[PDB]
């Protein structure tokens, strides 16, 4: 095979969308192998920019097409360099701009702890005719700075692992894998606009729904329910334009389906506290020591909630 | 005609837009036919890279155009190998993506059982000039793996059918019919999130509708039922943006509409019990024995409109 | 002239964007016309694929661009193939898809009955230099079905006119005038959607705001109306997402302002019969007679406004 | 220099973006100058269709690039013709497509009298090599028709300056200056959909402000201005989508500032009222006047503020 | 080195996304530098225009390509001009729109005061191979005028720097440090818009809020409280569409957090009021003397604030 050297150069991380799961990365590649000596005008090195490289790729130079595999639309690459030295060795730098793909585990929404990863792997020639040696990533644009709500942390995996497409064993009979390069950027959420947006401001709503067993009689106390109903639904719509659709449950879902809760269980204790009555003569405070025990279970409930 | 097999592999489905009705396949067809002996330097079979089969097909090399019916706009084509082996089989290899589109009949909204539909057909030769022997669809990269809240289920099928185009049978007397490979991805999906957002939610708000009853006086009754019907209308908003304009009625949009009928239908129920008196000297309870039987009969409704 | 003979087939029609008035219309259009009797490679025709005609184009052959001049932005066009019988004829297929543009007046919104247009003109050549015979289109593929919320009814209307064009007499003296073919598809909306989620909730809110002259005292029928008229704000931003800025007023529209003119109007007279006591001792039943009066010249003016 | 004609046709315009400021104009451009004496097949004019021109450029042809100056973005070119006279001018028509922009100043919003702006210029040679001689635009197809809101009045102006590049002074020691051509269609703002949605709508909501003075009590009063605040609050929201950040205030601004200073007004009155007693003994009558002097004077407010 | 003077032209700046961080930067670029002697066509200079300029370009014209290192996506560029003078120098004339990037920092969010930079930088060559400079940055047509809501102050700032590239250092030994142009406009933001839509609206909110206290009795001046609450939680969202995710606070942000702990402050100290009584029999005025003190603290609060 062919060794390959790269060197991804990472010039800034932007557009992190949460609810598709994408994000872009711009920065530049550094392809480099070996072949045959050749001569060049003088001793230095030929540079070959864009749209030029095809007068000396139709001439029968190799030039591997290097794609990305984890990539979300065409990649928008933009110049090119091809340079030429004369001691043998041919050099593919080139920009490259695109939006990629990860999994992104959203358990923890606030307090989210991501990774970027970019793939890269030749599409056409497998690892007998072309293999990755190494790849040094210089992320040192954003080593350790936060992009959006994004604390870019630590520096960046390298990882060289040979991926095996069976799709394509009809047509290469035993050397049908791929030699992939994995990039791995870590990065952790910051919390605080959430914390002061949504956790704090719900909490608040979730006291003001505790509030309710201090009046003193049913219609305004089923009213103040009511009207506390219709901020919790408000709020649902807020986290909305947050976070995707998922079949779990983050912490802020967690907390609307706690004032749901907290709010409904309130109506039906009322309901049921007034309708105690078999007679009409009873007095009702047994069921009412909701007070100093309704918060204290809501307590018990957030704390096994959290671990 | 000409055996062309066809190997398509699906990297990964994503994007699945409801209310569009369309999704976005990626991954890569692998095109395989054959023809005449040719020489090649060496005995390695050649690569023949993007940007420069255009030598070889202004050469005369036939490469048939193998177009997606189903796709919405332009399929962004990346990479592209047409490897040409000299014991005569030439393989066209290409990446494709594009944003494709089904019918997605959706009867019963959030518990749905879909499938993805990729359909491929040549653009200008018939199946007297072209005819597709068989595909085999890899879709080991989805396989047993849920995108975004659909769980694919099952393989990929394939078929093979010859389409019949009557608009080309003025300049094709008899042979005027196409081969097209349907390849069918089944995906069920996930109705947790759907569950605990706007099922249960609104199970509560009828609930809260149906406690008007319990109450003493009439203002703050038809209050109650007014407020109740604010939480409905917002609601009904929140469902908008989640699934497109129908003829039909799904399981929500039937939830709020059972949810007006309710609190309308209390409101009529307790303007006709004011106005029950005559001379104002009657008691109105033998109508308002429905504390214990509009319930029942919206559960009756309920389970009618369930099965 | 040349008799130029165009067979346009129609794939699938999507993507109707009411506020922008544009659609989005997929197929293929067969151009054929004759010319010189020419030699093949044996008794077959020729087929010439796309990015490989431009070959033929600089030897010397009479391709026309046919434009659509109702488009909106570029049609986005994709494979295209110009196949090239030995007898004499020319045959231009090509595939096209586009946002197209209609008038598309909006008096009955729910129940609208619409058509859309396709046209079709020769960029450069006029009718002396280039002339349509005829047209038959093939719209088999959406003749008897229901796209989005749109029922396709009938066939599609076939007619060639010459359009006149004077801005270009400039340069041509007296034949400046181009065949222009207009391919008329109509197009009935299904209003179930419409009618289940805008028009009876609405009839129902309007009950509900007549429901006021029933209650006993001043502040909480203000109240209730207060509420009643927090309901029709809520319902007015509804409609603004399913149809654009219009001078006049569709059907949910003067729902809203009925709604708003109901509300209002109660609200005022409440006022004027809380005011009409000189010194406090009348009672005021006279001029509540609206219990039975109101409602009847609202179903009065809703008679006039259907008709 | 040389004399070159301009003929603009004007096909549709269509999408005034309102909170961006643009707008898309559609038609053809028909430059047409003169030149040395050919030779063409006949005595008939050569038509040289798109993407063959090259052939005539590389050959040598004078073909200048006419490019619009306040687009925004890439003007989406479609077709182009360049029809070659033997008796010497060349005629260069193309058809353009793109998003331009204007100044649109918004202080009267919904009774707005707007124009759009095409402007024309050479991008490479000055008045010294290039000299527009005259336009003529064609806006026969929306001379008296109204698009969307905006009903398009007059004919449209047409004039030729030569603007002034210090830039390029650098590279060209005197001429350095260009001419361009702009051209100018006034349009009038439908105020009919404003005028029943936003502006009787909130003045309504004035009317029910006012009506809080007629209650009898302190607390339902104060519930009745916070209920109303409620509406007014929404209504700002709806008024967001339909224009842009502005430093100044227009017409329904202005209708929601009064609205908040109605209502706030109001509740200081109403606790200055509560507040007056120093006992509470004394009557709240005397500053209670303002059932007919609240109102006089925001009906002065609102007269001294449309002059 | 080569010495390349550049004169950028900015044309207008629009599309300033306060969300994005992104900004939309049009006008043209001349570069200008020296090479070996040359014969014209004549005395005069020739002008090569675009997609023609690659015929010289192969056949051996040294035009080196300047790439944006600050833009986001690729820059959309349209005409360009290749001038060529005989005397020796050749000069590089384009036109350029993109979406540039800053850092865009938001303490203060009305009242902010940015910058907006353009960052230019050959791709390939190093300041050992092509040296810039100087540079005149023509700002004259927003030299001083308002873009949207950003009032442009200043000139623009120009600086040449040699920026490092620690990522080509494996293939060019000691030479791989490359001369960047900084662009630098000052910018800003008019807060008039934000003043009078979202300042003294939430100031009136907050007062309105203080306004619980005057009230007599319970049940109604825990209404009033929730209903104010109801309006705080709308206001956040307004916010929403404003700016940007950010781990502070702004200005809006605090009056929202102000807003919702004043309300909730409120809510707690009625409710400890109400609770005062161990038997029953207290009055509660003495922990009521915050209607002369609460908005004194929330005074004192904003003033520190503010500094
Ligand atoms: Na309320
Ligand atoms: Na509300
Ligand atoms: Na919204």
């Amino acid at each position: 095979p062919v060794d390959v050297s790269v060197s991804i150069f990472i010039n800034k991380i932007y557009g992190v969308n949460t609810l598709e799961q994408t994000y872009k990365v711009d920065g530049y590649i550094v392809a480099q192998w070996t072949g045959k000596p050749r001569k060049t005008p003088g001793d230095k090195p030929l540079i070959v920019e864009n749209t030029q490289i095809e007068r000396w790729i139709n001439n029968g130079l190799w030039v591997p097409a290097l794609e990305f595999i984890n990539v979300v639309g065409s990649p928008d690459t933009g110049n090119k360099r091809l340079m030429l030295f004369p001691d043998g060795r041919v050099i593919y730098n080139a920009r490259f701009l695109g939006s990629f793909s990860n999994d992104m585990d959203f358990r923890l929404f606030p307090f989210d702890r991501q990774q970027f990863v970019l793939e890269l792997e030749p599409f056409s020639y497998n690892n007998q005719q072309l293999r990755f040696s190494d790849i040094q990533v210089y992320t040192e644009n954003i080593d350790n700075e936060e992009i959006d709500e994004w604390w870019i942390r630590g520096k960046a995996s390298t990882h060289i692992s040979d991926i095996r497409y069976d799709h394509l064993s009809s047509v290469q009979p035993n050397q049908n894998e791929f030699s992939r390069i994995t990039v791995r950027i870590d990065a952790v959420r910051n919390p605080s606009y959430y914390l002061w947006s949504f956790i704090l401001p719900l909490g608040l709503i979730i006291a003001a729904s505790w509030s309710v067993f201090w009046l003193e009689s049913f219609s305004e106390r089923l009213q103040t329910s009511f009207t506390l109903m219709l901020t919790v639904v408000a709020y649902a719509f807020y986290t909305s334009n947050i976070l995707p659709r998922l079949p779990y449950t983050t912490v802020i879902d967690q907390m609307i389906i706690a004032g749901y809760g907290s709010i409904f269980a309130a109506i039906l204790l009322i309901i049921f506290a007034h309708h105690r009555q078999a007679n009409g003569v009873e007095d009702d405070l047994l069921i009412q020591r909701c007070r100093l025990a309704f918060p204290l279970g809501f307590l018990a409930i957030g704390c096994v909630l959290v671990i």
